[PDB]
């Protein structure tokens, strides 16, 4: 949920609507919602980070567990 | 409010009156006093950071919600 | 002390009990409780940061004097 | 002063004794104290940043006035 995103520092680089560092959470939801295994995909990206999907700036790996990454993916996709 | 600003780590770089890494809060309050869109303007600056208004060193973006950014903006603008 | 910790920005990444970006203070206290040289060890880590103890995310170095690092270490150790 | 250094965020990368990001202040004092124009030289580096003198990691420019840069240099040199 949003409280968890805040607790894990996600909002430093992601706003719900504005572009900061990574994509707006509302934009991620638009891209992936309804797509097969969107939750599992996004959970992996949240924990491990990555580059090249939204731009050339990498997202670093994050101090989140698998269960946390899944909760955050579920929350994001619900926007 | 002040405790929120301290909790978020804003005082690592800002003081009420002293010039640290970023501008004093009182100096931000003075600069934007009376501007109709000061809260919304500063809220965005608090969320996103920025450069070039006060100096050449950029402020990093901040781990805040829209509601928190609004509260911090309102608090800052209240400083005499 | 807690207020120093907040002022320096430590609470941006650490909570007393919750697991944020860095380990909870209570968990640090538990791990190093009764270890001699705990204070000197944690002071070093507060000044210099590091990684690999709690996760693969590095803690950045911190804007603290050696005296402040030792104060913050002693406060963290007391969280039990 | 050590108080102005902390106030300006300098201690995040510099310790008096230990190596963090930039050189320990005690080591900078050893290299420059008693050299011609050491205050002006260091003040310029403090305000404008630089790289290659102590290693390959650049120091960024700093939000300090000229007076603050010269006071910081004088303090460092006294160590
Ligand atoms: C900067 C230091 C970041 C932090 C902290 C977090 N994120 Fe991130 N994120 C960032 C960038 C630059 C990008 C785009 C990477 C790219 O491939 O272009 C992202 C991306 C995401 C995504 C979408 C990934 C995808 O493959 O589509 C998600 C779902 C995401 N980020 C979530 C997220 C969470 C939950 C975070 C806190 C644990 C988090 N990010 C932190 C930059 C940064
Ligand atoms: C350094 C690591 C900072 C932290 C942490 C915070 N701020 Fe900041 N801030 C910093 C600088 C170097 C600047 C000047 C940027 C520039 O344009 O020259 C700022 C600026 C602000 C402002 C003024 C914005 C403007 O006038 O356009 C505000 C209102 C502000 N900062 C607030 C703020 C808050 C609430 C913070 C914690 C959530 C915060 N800052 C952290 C450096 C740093
Ligand atoms: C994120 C930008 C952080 C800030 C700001 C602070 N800390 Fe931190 N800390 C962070 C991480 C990611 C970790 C884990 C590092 C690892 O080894 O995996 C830590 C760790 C600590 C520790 C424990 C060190 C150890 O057991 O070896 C302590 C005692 C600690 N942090 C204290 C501390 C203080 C006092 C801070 C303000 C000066 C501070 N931290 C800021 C992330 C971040
Ligand atoms: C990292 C984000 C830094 C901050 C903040 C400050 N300094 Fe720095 N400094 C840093 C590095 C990596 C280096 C070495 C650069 C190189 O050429 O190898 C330095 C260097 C200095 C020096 C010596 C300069 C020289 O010998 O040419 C001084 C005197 C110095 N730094 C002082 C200083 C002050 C006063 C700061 C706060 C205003 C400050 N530094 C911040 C990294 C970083």
């Amino acid at each position: 949920n949003e409280q968890l995103a805040k607790q894990k520092g996600c909002m430093a680089c992601h706003d719900l609507k504005a572009k900061k560092v990574g994509p707006a959470y509302a934009d991620v939801a638009k891209k992936y919602a309804g797509r097969k295994d969107a939750v599992d995909y996004l959970a992996g990206k949240i924990k491990k980070g990555g580059s090249g999907v939204w731009g050339s700036v990498p997202m670093p790996p994050q101090n989140v567990t698998d269960a946390e990454a899944k909760q955050l993916a579920q929350w994001i996709l619900s926007i």
